[PDB]
């Protein structure tokens, strides 16, 4: 289930009955994942799934949050899981819109979380920036700057470092 | 080791004095994949690892077989494992160069393996398509035909079907 990008308190909504959806029920969300991964009995390619922890179920989709004709919606009983296979893992331009899960800098330092102020204090809290996906400790480029996705470092010696993500034009 | 594209009897050499590496003695390829996915204790972004069956050791690298600074060379005691995370998962133009591991059709059926003649019989053997990576059961586009990467289906009722592979820039 760690082979998915997790967005807490989130579910997906499409208003177009075209994109089909399958739904069931479980024990653990891990069950939902392992099942989206193998794409077992799905009339489609499972790119994301929700675990409505309220109705112990799974919500498999043939799309994710970056898919047109879709929008995110808050829900404390939900937890959204996007299959890393459909979240572009390379960069377009200055990586302004990168949404991948790479959480490490070029020299391998584990990225410090955007919400954290330890070991470094910064102004880049999600609150300020929006739709910038400054969650967990993902490499991002909130100010679409030249270096591309970067992050603050879990190391006191180093406040920040650019990450090592390829341009889609490789 | 299931989230790594394997290449038997293959290791990697760095033509770049710069490019660094790390090695260690271990009991199984399995243990190496772990450390790499979790990118733990590595002075860098682990984009692949090779396992030496002979000496029993891992070699974690900050590059993979597509990284400019390297070339691959034969070795019976070597298996190369590239992490999905750094193998472009979107399509450039038609897709002839796709190398991802997606192996499910636009509609949810698991691809039939290329080097298999069941359920379907075909001539798309690697032998007739070098540099086209027709390995395992991965969605490919050996003929660059305008349909995009595709694959023979495990379902006897469906011979082949295109795969749901996103375009990189749109």
């Amino acid at each position: 289930v760690h082979e998915f990008k997790k967005s807490a308190k989130t579910t997906l909504i499409k208003i177009d009955p075209a994109l089909k959806i399958k739904t069931k029920k479980v024990n653990t969300a891990d069950q939902c994942a392992n099942r989206c991964t193998r794409n077992k009995g799905l009339p489609f390619t499972c790119k994301a799934f929700v675990f409505d922890k309220a109705r112990k179920q799974c919500l498999w989709f043939p799309f994710n949050s970056m898919s047109s004709g879709v929008k995110k919606e808050f829900g404390h009983e939900f937890d959204l899981y996007e299959n890393k296979d459909y979240i572009r893992n390379c960069i377009i331009g200055k990586g302004r819109s990168y949404k991948g899960t790479v959480s490490i800098t070029k020299s391998g330092i584990k990225c410090q979380p955007w919400s954290s102020m330890i070991p470094h204090e910064h102004s880049f809290l999600p609150s300020s920036y929006r739709g910038k996906d400054l969650q967990e400790n993902y490499c991002r480029n909130p100010r679409g700057e030249e270096g591309g996705p970067w992050c603050f470092t879990s190391n006191p010696e180093v406040r920040y470092e650019v990450c090592d993500i390829p341009q889609c034009s490789e």
